[PDB]
């Protein structure tokens, strides 16, 4: 277990995973009932509490899909982890999106070459859980939460080179580009565990709008709710 | 329209979509008050009639992406529909799914060029409306049917080069194989309107099982009863 | 078996393959002798009378290769056809060819990944019989027909994103765009049988000009009367 | 003219194309009437000379589409070359051609990166000119030559890093293997000449049969009378 | 200067790029005089200070190219960093290196999409600066480390699909397998800046060797040396 | 060998690889004591004589990866030979760089499908044997020249279809254009042979210069005197 390293049994079936190690411990520290920390390797922050009586996990996965993916293998094969819930921001590339919409992924679009390698090419669709997708929705609803449901773009580059690189992805109805949902919907099918991506829109990408701090943690704190109801 | 000759205000805003002519014929006779059809060129049947006081359409596709491509283009571009639902059956790659089970295609993977030419090589996962899923889902429940809503396979290849074309896909959770939900869930989003997948499994690829003529027809009037219940 | 429902001597060793199952029936009456249909499966007409003392059939394709591919396999390895004869129309797409032209097409281009599949990327030319291209061009030239030899383009999309999607084809020499060959041609190949693709243009995708329904018979029939006697 | 150091006339509008510069000699000097050397750069002769009273060149090509690509640019572009027959040998990949069959390339399949680029992963088929395909053949039908008309390959690599590289082809109709057609083809397509490319098997690479040098003779001769017929 | 929030100045031009926060951490307090820590965002340190007079900083990048793109793009265009020194651990797929071995990457393959895309599916060789390259194998001799100089795989894929999935890269001569020199020397070279990946074999992924903790320290103190040394 | 006809002991063990076989009779002629010519098939001259009392040969390659590929192969497989240097010319792409430069491939990019086929469309770096790429460095410093070590291109392409093909290689630092290097590189490692490409800029792609005839002859001198220094 080279990247986190915990005795089995210390992780939940359940765990949520932002890509922040703070962002967890924040979640940890507010959320969970005597949260413990299991994991410090490279600083990525692992913790296992509970929430109305279900025991809960909230794990660090870094950044992009290589990142996210040694993690989320490790957490599936190693600890026995069954239910994966990604929570995290997004930038939004239509105009449909306000920023703090909260974008439930149904699917992940992607640029990195994870599946072309895999299928020789051939496309396929990294998609949620079904169950977990619906449960979800149902709980965003219950609270009166702008909420959409459909497509994100899982990229490789935060920086692109060249400007307006998201345009085609919104003509065919992506919703919003964050870096990791592809992979952890590939690998949850790849295990047959089950897996979803929720994601608040802190910037859009189309009208330069930015969430201030205090619009993030109000609309932060609500996700996480919604996730930890879902799980 | 070169394949649809009707007038604008023939077609309904709400259709079905068989990929048979002569299924569209048995969906209008069957379940629609005062069928009337539309179109003819190519033997294409499409009807319109009215479901519960509100018209509905059914227009036959073909096979395959080329050919379900060029009605739903012109259905949507020409005809103004506004919520396509294909409903048809499809081969079962997984012994997860039984025979006569229902199956609701969240997204589609393919084998087709179509969206590897459209995003130069990145990978677009073609998705169904939620609301249309959401809704056909508990349809489905309500009735107690056996329903699973997951990935399907539009392949060009009904007639594969060698044996055991699909156990890759099964692999990372396909559900089973059919010939056109990529294409209508790429052209949906392609032009903003709403599209949905319903499936009945009415062969197994794995076990060789097969429905009987009887069997396919209970089935199938239930998956048009939930279909028409989703408009 | 599963496309077309008929017993296995009803289908000739010679058959013609328009697309449009209506154009099998205008055929098999006003070209053939005690026509008889085998085929009513999907609405997809097939009959076979003679033509000369030799029996000749006649076969609707449908659209695309996906569509013509399913029709193809089954002819080949189920009803052991030998001789497969395209007629249809095409869209020219260069000035070089007028209105009513023949075009005999010597390869077909192709945007579908047919091929990219089997071949892992590499580039393979699906081409004509060479015997029954030549016997086709005799018989058109007896006629004083103006007529072509050269590529066509098999597409995928009849309706692309974009304006102008032909040029850099035509610009490396391809005369018309359709949307089968590529496919008759890969499988008539995989199967050791011969086949021809035969075409009239119909509409000038450069030019915008456009046949009279007059005219499209005229011409149409002089082309099956090419085809039957290449046979 | 980087590559050809000759005026502007001295190269004749029809042009026979060996590969070898040492093969372009030979056909100087024993079928052309006045032979003259208009080029020595890198060794690559190039004769013009009279073959019944009309002037022909012979130009050796070098290997590959690489190498061929810049002599027959800068013959159809400085030179003004029209009609381009390569003459050259091939390797046989199915045990339906013999040794010292004569093969006429209808197409050439390619494994090199030149069409992918041009196309961006489409299909294209590099083709012959029609007319000169029909009059070789109708050349080397008149001399009771066995030959056969269909695809070859052009490959960039004599030596494959594994065994029986040309099963795949060979199961879907390639007759032999060569190294340069493909480009012939595409580049007489570019500039609007006219090219046809006839090969003699001199190696089975199936059976493994090698021709003796005195057969090679023979039907070498016999090719190049066919070529020197045909333009 | 979204995931590195220091005042501008607070970087060295010159910078040790290790993948993990803690190992900057040692760097800093082991080898750096005056160490400041100027980065705490997503536990991801950053510290600078000075060796033998030079001004260099220690950056914590994140596993795989995604990740280390984001730091990269933000140290040479927000911070202005013009010389950057990856110092990690490698696994060998080849017998010809020994545990505790150096590499200095000459090139980097990579199985990311990062270049397919940029080039369209041409092929780039990212490089080291050949300045850097050479003086830290001079360093590297000068104290008799075995050390080699050559290509190493930049892999997205920590756990592959399948077993052995480094075979052919060892039979063309691929050193040792990481996850992020190919991105580094990519960028570096898009913003014309110096870049060097230098590597200890930590683990042997054909012997199934692995390094002591003791081993492990001692190699690596002896690489961050050689590093500081050339940089 | 099929493209060599000398007898295993002819070819020395070290060799020089110019392009043009007018070069090799000029190096032999020239530079080497008592050469002796080995090789005329295809008047692809090869040549044998000493330097400083050891054996080095001399071999014409021809044009673009497919032919150079044919003699590497051959002189590596069957006549032994284990250090490769290419001498040649090149066009510079960048300002950087002067006519009369000696730029020294590090590795070479390339639009060959050579090793997208080989690694199924993966990344792979061909690069120069680093201990060669040192000693040709440490010559042409020790004679005052103008030396680059970096990146080439090998094209299949001398005749691109539209103007300035080379400026986005030139952005990732890309220093010079020639058409044989990825072919070698690849070639060498293949083999676990040594090999290195040495170059001079002939001209210059983006101002347009060129050298004079007399011009070319000293720096081609130096060039060749640094390359049997280095073996
Ligand atoms: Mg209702
Ligand atoms: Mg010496």
């Amino acid at each position: 277990t080279p990247h986190i390293s915990a005795p089995p049994g210390a992780v939940a079936e359940a765990i949520l995973l932002p890509g922040d190690p703070l962002r967890a411990k924040y979640i940890a520290e507010n959320f969970l009932e005597n949260p413990v920390l299991y994991n410090q390797v490279r600083n990525m922050f692992g913790y296992t509490g509970t929430y109305k009586g279900k025991r809960v996990s909230v794990q660090g996965t870094g950044m992009g899909i290589p990142s996210a993916s040694i993690y989320i293998h490790e957490l599936v094969q190693f600890y026995g982890c069954k239910t994966l819930i990604r929570v995290g921001t997004a930038g939004a590339i239509t105009e449909r999106l306000k920023l703090r919409d909260l974008v439930i992924a149904q699917a992940a679009c992607t640029d990195s070459s994870i599946n072309n390698l895999r299928f020789a090419g051939q496309n396929y669709a990294p998609i949620a859980t079904f169950d977990l997708l619906r449960r979800a929705y149902e709980q965003a609803q219950s609270r009166g939460m702008p909420v959409h449901v459909g497509n994100v773009l899982s990229t490789d580059t935060f920086y692109h080179d060249q400007p307006n690189p998201y345009q085609l992805w919104a003509q065919f109805g992506v919703l919003a580009v964050e870096m990791e949902a592809a992979g952890l919907y590939t690998l949850a099918a790849k295990f047959g565990v089950q897996a979803l991506c929720i994601l608040t829109i802190s910037d859009h990408l189309i009208t330069g709008e930015k969430t201030t701090p205090q619009e993030r943690q109000e609309t932060f704190d609500q996700m996480i709710e919604v996730a930890l109801e879902t799980i």
